[PDB]
């Protein structure tokens, strides 16, 4: 006729999804993407990390040397991964602060050992034990040597080691504990005081306790696992009357990007930052709901079996109308657009550019939530196997803050953004529309259901025109004045 | 008159609440909730918990058995409430690790107590003390058996007891501490001792210390406590030569809900499902300042003494004017409303589905805010009597972590939703203005105190349609026209 | 003409600065702030905290005596800087657990030494040393006294010493560790033997441990240190066989402000709140970056080296365009403003309204950060010299998610208020914009620029009426409309 309807609005799709923001927590958008990571390949991948399968072996265990692990001689690591199925198959031990041995080699990263010249004269080495089978022989710790009498006579050792390199060693002793006073005589040739391992900074004294204990294989005596770390410059002295499990040498101390991790998985082939005990995991979600022990380029652990991210806007399921009654389910070019109703026929056109700022402004959100990963590598324990009391329960309430905290924090984010996204897709919406309403000046009137009533014949060139902001207000502006006020 | 006046506006109230804000400290509002329970009923409430009344009983003094504890003997609890007035009566003890065993009992949650007949040979059982009495005669602890020699003999004692059941044992022990060498050749005719207490997994070796003390309760001598924990399949075996305060069997290991509290406050019948040592409070705020320590489910606590939640819009007090200028006090069926002037003269009604829209998207935040609550339940110690130095400081340090920063996430949290709330109520009176601007079209101009001057004769049935909506502006169009654009 | 054009904008600078919001973090401004220190002055503020400059000295040796300390004797501190230079000159000796003593005496913040009259008889009293030297003498640390023996006897200490004050007492004492039982015999005429120190509520017993150690200053033995606490009502029992390093005194033991810090820089003449290892530090900012370690009224440590908090608009660089184009780098006497076309000629004002509604609450915004900071006295150690275990693997862990959550705190808050400011600005001109449509009412048109079209004749009398609020649309209607339709 002599007028045309030019509709604004936007697509929608049929099956939309449910994300939470500050008003709602139930508002449907036309797309979001998982910000929680709730799965996992089910093997630890080997790259770009260095991980040492433990298989039989607890760290422990390859540290002393134990005949299982004999694999273990020298190796290096970027995670060691102990499994459960690993046992003790050597003589019985036992390590006071256990969880602090292991994590220091965890931390070191490696059980590079030199051998070192020790002044044992006087004491018969190479101990050995019906528990620790080698190749079909009894045997002992590898890194341990059980000093015995020699001659029925054990003299007190007072044997020195200076440290003259630039780096700190690490020496592993300990002390044997036998079943009874016959163990003790027939070994030692004397009842024990106490042994002493000392450097200038810091001493260690401990004592035998002689007593049966419960058997593990057999055995009813325990070994006890000491260390003392040694400093450049810093002289190792051990004062030893018996019972002394003495070093062979020193583990490297290294500072790095090593720990040890407790898991089951198997050992694939693969490139994954991030292990957890469930297995390595993508860390392109900002958060994780795998496992709260993590390894690497992580994403930070959440209790939220999901976190929905809207990547798009309200949905709004279902003559023509505009943004303000319904979206537009048949729309699939672009996300935001024209539909127009003209004497030439009805149509519909994407309009690219609010499409793309918003989109943009989408992918800057993505950018500085998706891709940014926490990269942590050695950590505190976060299960434990016994009861020990006031620094398990430490340890727990400051696991269970950091994750209340993080958790809390990736509500909020989330919910904040999803608003953000919804007030930001609303406003695109509106800038295109006060856009058509600037560039139609007078020849167009508000009809308040998302559409403008256009005066004046605007045939499809006229309306192309619009949509690419090249409309001439002024070509038409008698013609729309004269039909919206009756001159 | 020819043309009609339509204000559009909000209600205000003589006095508001000062609340915060991102860009304003000290916006009043119409109406606002306290987020933040600062204070307590000063009771505790006996339900739904489970609590034992610790009277003048330590959890500790419960768990050996002292003669004031008779009614705690194999009870359980979900909250065990230490009493400040709580003192021994019996043989005075030092546990070396007193933190530990009372958070590990606590998170146990129960006393339950199976005698095993333990092999005590040649050593005299039950012994007593005159600092320990029950009815008037000499006691001991209930679940310590105080061994000494039988003829003047203290045989070596190797006990065994396996773990055949399916839950974990604890076992409470001790050493004795006479306070001179002839205290320990009259009751174990032996001049020193070693206690050895073994598992498969674990030892525990303590020696005796002769020597005097400061008289508690008349006694010179002390008691150090001790506990062994076997797990399934795990032996426990004693061996001791003498000072053995003998365990009488085991104390059930349980996961569980349960944890220690101390407070004075009485306990009787009430609800509630927050404790805190300062009696138990509502928790339906999402904040409280009332005590550090909680149990149950509860608010998290902050250092804030108010925050103040806006539940309504910004309060302007103050011809007819509209949001523009004021606030309208004489607005009291909703929120949001309509003032009108014609010829019939002027009145006032609300407009009850914007007001219904603020109120549901406050009435969801609230929902978000109030009644989610976090169940804790055992946690770490958060008040010191005693100076203890590395670890004391990192608990301190830990939970001021903690509570700085929720009471950071409570303030920006408050900011942020009153922020918001401010920027809802606003935006629902900028969309019913817009609403009634499109329902106008060109039949009515934006006076700038938001009032609209409606150009055509509008008596009382136009207002209606207005008010309603669907009013239709094409039959007025003409008439308006005419009274806006005529010269 | 017979239209005027009447154009809304803002201010714009050559060079802006580059500021992070939610989302876009590389959004150019006018202006922005530092809100995190990044540098300190090189110098640790003896005001208004009380510093005491340990010169060669650590906080245990001044606690035991050592003869380099004697200035500290009977000092307090707000806190004490222990510098990397320090070392001992005196007996050598092990505390078995460090950390927690040095943790007690910072947080005591005092060296206020009483001495008591203890019964130490039998024995003789002020055992020397050739590894401390005094005056040119053979010594010992002053706050200890080493009894040895009368007459070749140790009789068996048991010195009780009751505590009838209103305040905890701190009792520090010892255990030699000879090198050799010749040594034992020499000094304690007897072998072997334990140390039991004991009070109502609490016990230690300790044993020495004979044996030869590494040479520190020539001297193979240690001096093991031990201390405990008396409660007011209660009293201290010391029983020893031998081996003792007895206490002359007790330290007394205070709540309050006190803490100990690391750091290698000189004391200045100056007054600053914050102190770190680095010197102090200005706590006007939010943030720092200088430290981890911190006392006093500090910023949070956070990762970041610099976060930019905008305290103006975007900066959009370039007849008359208007804010929507572009902004206005012309404009020096505020931040919103007009310019304007008419029949005389064309000009530039500002809006003074606007432009301080918008600085008002950019101050709010800047009050709410700025100036307030957090006051931490005593806090975990941050830094080690030596790897322990589980417990330095849990302070660091603390500490470590401490940073990360106040790092994160930061940059969403820096993200958040700066997104804000940046729609408090574009409110504001919007603000002006819709308030100055509805002063023109029907005698001007959008023309989509940021620009009214004026369709009556508006000189600058009228322009300023515009401006200031007076404008009255109903004097010029008649024009305008006659303009504007037909
Ligand atoms: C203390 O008791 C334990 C167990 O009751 C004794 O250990 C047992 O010794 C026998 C010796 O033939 C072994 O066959 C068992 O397997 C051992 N059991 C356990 C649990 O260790 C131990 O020998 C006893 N000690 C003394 C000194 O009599
Ligand atoms: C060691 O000295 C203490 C002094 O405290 C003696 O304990 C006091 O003994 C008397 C009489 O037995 C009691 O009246 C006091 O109450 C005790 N003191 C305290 C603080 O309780 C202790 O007897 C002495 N030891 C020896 C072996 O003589
Ligand atoms: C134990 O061995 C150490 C190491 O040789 C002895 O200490 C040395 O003693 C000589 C004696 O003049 C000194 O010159 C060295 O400087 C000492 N070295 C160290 C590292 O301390 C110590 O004397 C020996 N002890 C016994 C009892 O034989
Ligand atoms: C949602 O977004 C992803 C990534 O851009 C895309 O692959 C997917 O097809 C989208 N789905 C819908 C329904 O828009
Ligand atoms: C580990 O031990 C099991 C038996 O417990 C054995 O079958 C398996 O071969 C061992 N694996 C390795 C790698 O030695
Ligand atoms: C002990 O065994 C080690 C194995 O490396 C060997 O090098 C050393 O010579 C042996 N010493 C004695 C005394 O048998
Ligand atoms: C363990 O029991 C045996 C039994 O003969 C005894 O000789 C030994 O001294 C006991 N050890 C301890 C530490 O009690
Ligand atoms: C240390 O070695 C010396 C060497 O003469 C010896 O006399 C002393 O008994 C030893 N001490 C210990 C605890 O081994
Ligand atoms: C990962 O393993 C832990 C082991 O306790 C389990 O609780 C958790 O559900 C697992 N998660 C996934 C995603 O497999
Ligand atoms: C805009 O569309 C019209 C009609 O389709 C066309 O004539 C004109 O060239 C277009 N302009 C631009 C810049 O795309
Ligand atoms: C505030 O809201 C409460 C309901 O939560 C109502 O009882 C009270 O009367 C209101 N007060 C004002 C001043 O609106
Ligand atoms: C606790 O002590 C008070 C002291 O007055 C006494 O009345 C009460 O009976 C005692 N209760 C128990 C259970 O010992
Ligand atoms: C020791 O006392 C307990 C009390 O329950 C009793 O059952 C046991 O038979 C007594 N044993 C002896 C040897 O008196
Ligand atoms: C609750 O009790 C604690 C006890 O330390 C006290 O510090 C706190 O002020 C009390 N709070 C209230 C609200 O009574
Ligand atoms: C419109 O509002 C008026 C208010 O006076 C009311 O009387 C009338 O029933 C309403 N009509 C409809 C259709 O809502
Ligand atoms: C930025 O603001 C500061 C005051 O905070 C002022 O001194 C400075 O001149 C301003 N710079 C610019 C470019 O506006
Ligand atoms: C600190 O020690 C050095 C090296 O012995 C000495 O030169 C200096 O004078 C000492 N300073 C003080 C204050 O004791
Ligand atoms: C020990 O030295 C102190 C000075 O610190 C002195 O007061 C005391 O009288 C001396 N005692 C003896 C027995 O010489
Ligand atoms: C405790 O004091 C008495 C008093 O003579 C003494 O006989 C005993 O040996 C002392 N014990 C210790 C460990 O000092
Ligand atoms: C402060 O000192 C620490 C430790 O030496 C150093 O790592 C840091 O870079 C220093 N910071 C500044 C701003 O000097
Ligand atoms: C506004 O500006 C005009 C400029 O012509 C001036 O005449 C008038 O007095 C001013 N009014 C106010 C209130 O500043």
């Amino acid at each position: 006729n002599s007028t045309a309807t030019l509709c604004l609005g936007h697509h929608a799709v049929p099956n939309g999804t449910i994300v939470k923001t500050i008003t709602n927590d139930q508002i449907e958008v036309t797309n979001a993407t998982e910000l929680v990571q709730s799965s996992s390949t089910g093997e630890i991948c080997d790259s770009p990390h260095q991980i040492l399968d433990g298989k039989n072996c607890t760290l422990i265990d390859a540290l002393l040397g134990d005949p299982q692990c004999d694999g273990f001689q020298n190796k290096k690591w970027d995670l060691f991964v102990e499994r459960s199925k690993a046992y003790s198959n050597c003589f019985p031990y036992d390590v006071p602060d256990y969880a602090s041995l292991r994590s220091l080699v965890a931390s070191s990263g490696t059980l590079e050992f030199n051998n070192e010249s020790f002044n044992w004269t006087g004491v018969t080495q190479n101990g050995t034990s019906s528990a620790c089978i080698r190749r079909s022989k009894n045997s002992f710790f590898s890194r341990l040597n059980w000093l015995t009498h020699l001659n029925f006579k054990y003299p007190a050792l007072n044997v020195t080691m200076p440290n003259n390199e630039q780096f700190d060693k690490l020496y592993i002793w300990g002390v044997h504990h036998p079943g009874t006073d016959k163990d003790q005589i027939f070994l030692y040739a004397q009842a024990s005081g106490r042994i002493t391992v000392s450097t200038k900074r810091s001493q260690q004294t401990v004592s035998p306790n002689i007593g049966s204990r419960p058997r593990v294989r057999n055995i009813p005596s325990r070994i006890s696992i000491y260390w003392t770390i040694v400093k450049p410059g810093d002289i190792l002295l051990i004062n030893s009357t018996g019972n002394l499990i003495a070093p062979r040498g020193y583990f490297k101390i290294r500072s790095g990007k090593s720990s040890i991790m407790r898991s089951d998985a198997p050992i694939g082939k693969c490139n994954s930052e991030c292990i957890t005990p469930n297995g390595s995991i993508p860390n392109d979600k900002p958060f994780q709901n795998v496992n709260r022990i993590t390894y690497g380029a992580c994403p930070r652990y959440v209790k939220q079996n999901t976190l929905k991210l809207a990547t798009g806007m309200r949905n709004v399921p279902e003559a023509i109308a505009g943004f303000i009654e319904n979206g537009w389910e048949g729309m699939v070019d672009g996300w935001y657009g024209f539909r127009h109703q003209n004497s030439e026929g009805r149509g519909q056109a994407a309009d690219l550019k609010s499409t793309q700022a918003a989109i943009d402004q989408i992918n800057g959100k993505l950018n500085r939530l998706i891709g940014k990963t926490n990269e942590k590598f050695h950590q505190i324990e976060k299960e434990f196997s016994e009861v020990e009391g006031r620094i398990q329960d430490l340890e727990k309430y400051v696991e269970d803050t950091k994750i209340d905290l993080w958790s809390y924090n990736a509500e909020l984010l989330v919910a904040l953004e999803n608003q953000h996204t919804i007030d930001l897709t609303d406003s695109e919406m509106n800038k295109l529309f006060e856009k058509t309403k600037k560039q139609l000046r007078e020849n167009a009137e508000d009809m308040g259901n998302g559409c403008f009533k256009i005066y004046h014949k605007c045939d499809n060139a006229c309306i192309g025109s619009i949509r690419n902001g090249t409309y001439d207000h002024d070509v038409y502006r008698d013609e729309a004045l004269n039909n919206r006020f009756q001159i």
